[PDB]
């Protein structure tokens, strides 16, 4: 019965505005590193690769480096919160996340940028 | 480091010819159901959803029903072997898998159909 919910399927943020997107998963009070694996993607681009407490920076995509970080503290709560600072038009698209803690599931999130 | 290899990144099969595609993963002598979760996809279409020894048939896509089955015996060997019988042009495309047994990973496989 391990399913993983998103709050909202569509985020609509302006250019330059900092964004953060969420993926709520079940946690049994406390959290285990050896169990937890998290991943983020947008059109086959490595955004986050988090394996039991190991973000490798080389593996991340070149056009995401000083901007796309996952909030570490948020995972204690039971939420993979991916942050982007200084949003671009280029970042607009469909964002996959994948999570494995006990069970496993994934979800897609549409992201559409604006520009005044 | 739990990584999951494909033998070949491109399968080239004729129309009507039966196809089978592979995803080799590590197994530590014996295999555990409660651990293993497997999934198959092609352009956001549910092909297989296998959760600790549970294929649900309703969840599978409508245009895949009497054709796309995963070989159960093959998983003992350490290989998710997805079979399609009676291949169509419609089935040609990019096939995602993905697997969680101990660790987790995913891989894409290009599939290009022929007809002489
Ligand atoms: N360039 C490039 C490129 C090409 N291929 C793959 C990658 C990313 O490779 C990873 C992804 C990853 O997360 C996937 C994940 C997380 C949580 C649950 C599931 C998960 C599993 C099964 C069912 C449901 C699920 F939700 C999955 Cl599949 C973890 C580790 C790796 C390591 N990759 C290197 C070895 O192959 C990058």
């Amino acid at each position: 019965a391990f399913t993983v919910t998103v709050p909202k399927d569509l985020y609509v943020v302006e250019y330059g505005s900092n964004m953060t997107i969420e993926c709520k998963f079940p946690v049994e009070k406390q959290l285990d590193l050896a169990a937890l694996i998290v991943y983020w993607e947008m059109e086959d681009k490595n955004i986050i690769q988090f394996v039991h407490g190991e973000e490798d920076l080389k593996v991340q995509h070149s056009s995401y480096r000083q901007r796309a970080r996952l909030l570490k503290d948020q995972l204690s709560l039971g939420n993979a919160a991916l942050q982007i600072t200084d949003v671009k038009l280029q970042d607009a698209g469909v964002y996959r996340c994948m999570i494995s803690y006990g069970g496993a599931d994934y979800k897609r999130i549409t992201v559409k940028v604006n520009a005044p």
